[PDB]
């Protein structure tokens, strides 16, 4: 039963909060973060060189 | 830590910095190319 299923993973021993994961997961959202401001500039060269060639 | 959820993310990290690696290496080529014009 999906009903009981969902309310069997939803309790019991909740997870710890482990502070290394909490940092990990910082840095992939910030890593993130420099990859698509990159990805936006890329972009603009590529428009750029549209220009010319 | 030898968690798998940890080394999980430390793969998506890696990954994600791969994947950046690779523009910031790409746009290297496109500014260089783009001063053969300008």
């Amino acid at each position: 039963n999906s009903a009981l299923d969902f309310l069997k993973h939803h309790l019991g021993a909740a997870t710890p909060e482990n502070p290394e994961i909490e940092l990990l997961r910082l840095e992939l959202a910030e890593m993130k973060e420099k990859y698509e401001a990159i990805v936006e500039e890329n972009k603009k060269l590529k428009a750029k060189l549209a220009q010319y060639e």
